[PDB]
């Protein structure tokens, strides 16, 4: 067991191993506080995330377990990777606090795309890395669900990592009105049309790739309905085949109230873009999710000819998510989380 020291950082007590020095607050969502630090063991500038009220309810306790299981599994260049997890507790009986550690990232896609100049070569490399990471995530039957520019970390050399997996956190109010939180969402999940699957992430990659090419948001809707009208104007109103797959009758009833529109010409929307970029956007931005290109199929598209290497696009170990259908008490979720903290093995 390392030695721990205590310090108060913006109204909060932090108890961390001596290896972590020069702690300084970076911010706080509603589910945690984050400090920057120097790790004397690895020599990395690290990002440390402390959880707020991890075991306050059954919902919160299960979310804490879900986040720790997911972060312990992900071992890929283009996805967030765990360096450490710790608790100052010496037993299950006094266990209350969880701390998570990752290699530090100082900016998102918004920081590097708006406030710089992107060649087609930059767009190829950034979208290649997102799809390399997604092939790995999807091979473990994991769905991200919340891909958007603020959840993609990018460094000086244009190297990219996916972070902030959807842990089923987003509220009704967070998705309301003129908000970036909704602009990258597939229409089947925005309006609860049907049981969704991993194809929802490919829709989000299409919206991100269009925005890198034009410098503008693809579907900046003022509300759920305005956004659907923007989507259907580009990709066309649904045919009988997709309408049958919408399980919600009221959702089906509303779509059928809209005047029929054909799919637009993408060469006339994305004026001047590489024709191979236009062709890939047409294969991602398909209304019927059954017919979208997969991450594994997209990596072999001629747009990425420069970067594609089928011997260096790895898949994940199997990931058991049977806990998701399990009904347990707070103290049972807390015991499972404790076991995952003490069994952690750091990377080499
Ligand atoms: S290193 C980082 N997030 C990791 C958070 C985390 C998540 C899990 C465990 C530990 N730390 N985020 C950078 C700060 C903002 C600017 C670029 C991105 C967003
Ligand atoms: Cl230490
Ligand atoms: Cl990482
Ligand atoms: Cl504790
Ligand atoms: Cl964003
Ligand atoms: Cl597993």
């Amino acid at each position: 067991r390392p030695t721990f020291y205590r310090q108060e950082l913006n109204k909060t007590i932090w108890e961390v191993p001596e290896r972590y020095q020069n702690l300084s607050p970076v911010g706080s969502g509603a589910y945690g506080s984050v400090c920057a630090a120097f790790d004397t063991k690895t020599g990395h500038r690290v990002a440390v995330k402390k959880l707020s009220r991890p075991f306050q309810s059954i919902i919160h306790a299960k979310r804490t377990y879900r986040e720790l299981r997911l972060l312990k599994h992900m071992k890929h260049e283009n996805v967030i990777g765990l360096l450490d997890v710790f608790t100052p507790a010496r037993s299950l009986e006094e266990f209350n606090d969880v701390y998570l550690v990752t290699h530090l990232m100082g900016a998102d896609l918004n920081n590097i795309v708006k406030c710089q100049k992107l060649t087609d070569d930059h767009v190829q490399f950034l979208i290649y890395q997102i799809l390399r990471g997604l092939k790995y995530i999807h091979s473990a039957d994991i769905i991200h669900r919340d891909l958007k520019p603020s959840n993609l970390a990018v460094n000086e050399d244009c190297e990219l990592k996916i972070l902030d997996f959807g842990l089923a956190r987003h509220t009704d109010d967070e998705m309301t009105g003129y908000v970036a939180t909704r602009w990258y969402r597939a229409p089947e999940i925005m309006l609860n049309w049907m049981h969704y699957n991993q194809t929802v992430d490919i829709w989000s990659v299409g919206c991100i790739m269009a925005e890198l090419l034009t410098g503008r948001t693809l579907f900046p809707g003022t509300d759920h309905i305005d956004q659907l009208k923007l989507i259907l104007r580009l990709v066309g109103t649904p045919g009988a085949e997709l309408l049958k797959k919408i399980s919600s009758e009221s959702a089906r009833n509303y779509i059928q109230s809209l005047a029929q529109m054909p799919k637009m010409n993408f060469a006339n929307v994305f004026i001047g873009a590489n024709p191979l970029a236009v062709d890939l956007l047409e294969k991602m931005l398909v209304l019927d999710s059954d017919k979208r290109i997969t991450a594994a199929q997209a990596l072999a598209h001629a747009y990425f000819a420069q970067y594609h290497d089928p011997d260096d696009e790895p898949v994940a170990d199997p990931y058991d998510q049977s806990f998701e259908s399990r009904d347990l008490l707070i103290d049972e979720w807390k015991s499972l989380t404790y076991d995952e903290v003490i069994s952690f093995v750091p990377p080499p």
